[PDB]
């Protein structure tokens, strides 16, 4: 029974996408920067929003060869338009992708980052590095979205816990340390149904995006984004069409689900 809970956060990126690439279109030829891609989770999300160049990255080769295989897949489908897409395989909390691009000029109207930026957490530098990843060919006017674990929702359950870990399951999570918040190199193992992870402070990675001239659009925690974007019936639609409250999810998939945030930065002028 797996699917739900994988299928709900997917409808969360969808209806976060779908968004932001309509506050895009109302500014006025799309181009999008999936950093963290993975195998493709996003490729359908992106065909469906209508854009027209896609750059995938992310520091699996096999994750990347893996999302080029797929994209290729929904190009030989019979009777399809679809986005031009550039591969690349890269660290980038640790190396920049100006270099790595094709177009070494080239510009974004969204950076999505699914999933990904904690990962960067581990150190000033690489945190630092991905949000420059992010946000340096952005557009003015262009977002940077993204999802990623709400570091006061993990610490509280820490703290309510009489152990390192906490979880239902669905979900388990080891924290190295209790008590003791570093704003970089804060280990954590999560499991669900195993990547070291790192907490990510939100107030800092705020301040940390002034430095690449963003400013904040909004912080939601899945809960209450969900709450929210669900008062829409051709959201719910798509829910329904893709599949603590009392509906739609059971209990523990809830509490797995409601340790995210989303998240969304603009690029001033």
């Amino acid at each position: 029974r797996i699917f739900y809970l994988r299928n709900f956060n997917n409808w969360m990126k969808s209806v976060l996408i779908g968004e932001f690439l309509e506050k895009v279109r109302q500014k006025k030829d799309i181009t999008v920067l999936d950093l963290g891609c993975g195998k493709g989770g996003d490729l359908l999300k992106w065909k469906k929003g209508r854009i027209n160049k896609l750059v995938c990255t992310d520091i699996a080769d096999v994750s990347v060869k893996q999302c080029q295989q797929r994209y290729e897949d929904m190009k030989n489908r019979r009777d399809s338009y679809i986005f031009s897409a550039e591969f690349i395989t890269a660290d980038s909390s640790k190396e920049l992708l100006i270099d790595k691009f094709r177009d070494p000029q080239m510009c974004f109207d969204i950076c999505s980052c699914q999933f990904v930026c904690h990962y960067s957490f581990e150190s000033y530098e690489q945190a630092d590095m991905m949000l420059r990843n992010a946000c340096e060919r952005l557009s003015p006017g262009g977002y940077f979205i993204g999802t990623t674990p709400n570091s006061f929702e993990l610490i509280r359950r820490l703290e309510a816990s009489e152990t390192e870990s906490f979880g239902n399951e669905i979900y388990t999570v080891k924290f190295q340390k209790k008590g003791d918040y570093p704003l970089f190199g804060c280990k954590y193992d999560f499991n669900l149904e195993d990547v070291p992870e790192f907490l990510v402070y939100f107030p800092l990675l705020n301040e940390m995006a002034k430095k690449y001239n963003m400013k904040l659009v909004y912080k939601k925690t899945f809960l209450e984004f969900y709450e929210e974007k669900i008062k829409n019936n051709e959201n719910k639609m798509l829910l329904k069409r893709m599949q603590l409250p009392l509906g739609t999810l059971s209990k523990s998939e809830w509490e797995a689900t409601s340790i995210y945030l989303v998240f969304a930065f603009e690029k001033q002028q």
